[PDB]
C-alpha cells in the first residue's frame, strides 16, 4: 500500500496473509473455513495466516491453517485477469473472535464515489520495493466507469472497477494482490492489478465481487 497508514493491530479482522515460506498475497475470511483471494495468487503449498499484524513476529492472536483446496474461477483468464477470484477452503475451521472475524459479501454492487478501505502488507513505494512488517490501510473511493475505461482503454471488463486517486500518491501495490476492498462493511473488491503503483492517471483495478456472490455461495455449498 503506497500513501496509506498503519491500520493498528487486528483492526481489520478479516484480512489474511497467504504464506508459502514468505507473504506473497492477501485474502479475506468470509466464514470460518473459506477465504476469497485473487486467482493470480494461486500456487500449491499455501498456509493461511489469520490474526496477523506484524508478519515477521508471532505476537499472539495468530492462527496458521493450511489450505485443503484452492478453487480458481473456471473462466479466469491470466492474460486479461478477467474473473480474477479464487476460493481457498481451510483444513480446519478458524476460531472466530474479535481479532479473527469474517466479512460479509455484498447484496448490491457499490457506486462510484463510495469510500472503501483497502489493506495489505504490499510494497509502500511506487519506485523500488519497501515491504512493511505491519498491516497498512488506505481509504480510496470507487471511480466512475468512464474515468476507469479512459485510464485503461480496452482493458476493463464488467467484472472490474477502478478505485483510487488519479493525482497519484496513494494506491494498493505488489504484495497487496488478493486482499480486500471493503465498503460499508461489505467485501466489494479484491486487489487485482494496476500499472505501476500510485502513478498519476493509473488507478488500481479490482475484481467486482458483487458479480460473483451467487458463484461463491453455490461453490461453497457444493464443497
Ligand atoms: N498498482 C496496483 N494497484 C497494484 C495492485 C496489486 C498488484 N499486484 C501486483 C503484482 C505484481 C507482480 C506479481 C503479482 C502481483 O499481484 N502489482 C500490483 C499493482
Ligand atoms: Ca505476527
Amino acid at each position: 500500500i503506497v500513501g496509506g497508514y498503519t491500520c493498528g493491530a487486528n483492526t481489520v479482522p478479516y484480512q489474511v496473509s497467504l504464506n508459502s515460506g514468505y507473504h506473497f498475497c492477501g485474502g479475506s475470511l468470509i466464514n470460518s473455513q473459506w477465504v476469497v483471494s485473487a486467482a493470480h495468487c494461486y500456487k500449491s503449498g499455501i498456509q493461511v495466516r489469520l490474526g496477523e499484524d506484524n508478519i515477521n513476529v508471532v505476537e499472539g492472536n495468530e492462527q496458521f491453517i493450511s489450505a485443503s483446496k484452492s478453487i480458481v474461477h473456471p473462466s479466469y483468464n491470466s492474460n486479461t485477469l478477467n474473473n480474477d477470484i479464487m476460493l481457498i477452503k481451510l483444513k480446519s475451521a478458524a476460531s472466530l473472535n474479535s481479532r479473527v472475524a469474517s466479512i460479509s459479501l455484498p447484496t448490491s454492487c457499490a457506486s462510484a464515489g463510495t469510500q472503501c478501505l483497502i489493506s495489505g502488507w504490499g510494497n509502500t513505494k511506487s519506485s523500488g520495493t519497501s515491504y512493511p512488517d505491519v498491516l497498512k490501510c488506505l481509504k480510496a473511493p470507487i471511480l466512475s466507469d468512464s474515468s476507469c475505461k479512459s485510464a485503461y482503454p480496452g482493458q476493463i471488463t464488467s467484472n472490474m472497477f477502478c478505485a483510487g486517486y488519479l493525482e497519484g500518491g496513494k494506491d494498493s501495490c505488489q504484495g497487496d494482490s488478493g486482499g480486500p476492498v471493503v465498503c460499508s462493511g461489505k467485501l466489494q473488491g479484491i486487489v487485482s492489478w494496476g500499472s505501476g503503483c500510485a502513478q498519476k492517471n493509473k488507478p488500481g483495478v479490482y475484481t467486482k465481487v458483487c458479480n460473483y456472490v451467487s458463484w461463491i455461495k453455490q461453490t461453497i455449498a457444493s464443497n
